[PDB]
């Protein structure tokens, strides 16, 4: 058997297609096993609409999971990327950077 806890990364981007629209996304890499819960969350409530959630596995059978929607952030709004996995005896929250 084997383990790895995943990383996990939160940052924002624009489709060069569609500049007028913006997406929060959680790149969640690594992991193994692959049984994971990943949510977005604005101001600390998980967002139940995330219309994209692409699963991908390496030679070395590790996952991959981009987790991502369309957004439309304020200064006032926070929002995270919360994470449980076997690994982890909490779930793994990782803020979002409005500047990312």
């Amino acid at each position: 058997m084997i383990q790895r806890t995943p990383k996990i990364q939160v940052y924002s981007r624009h489709p060069a297609e569609n500049g007028k629209s913006n997406f929060l996304n959680c790149y969640v890499s690594g992991f193994h096993p692959s049984d994971i819960e990943v949510d977005l969350l604005k101001n600390g409530e998980r967002i139940e609409k995330v219309e994209h959630s692409d699963l991908s596995f390496s030679k070395d059978v590790s996952f991959y999971l981009l987790y991502y929607t369309e957004f439309t952030p304020t200064e006032k709004d926070e929002y995270a990327c919360r994470v449980n996995h076997v690994t982890l005896s909490q779930p793994k929250i990782v803020k979002w950077d409005r500047d990312m």
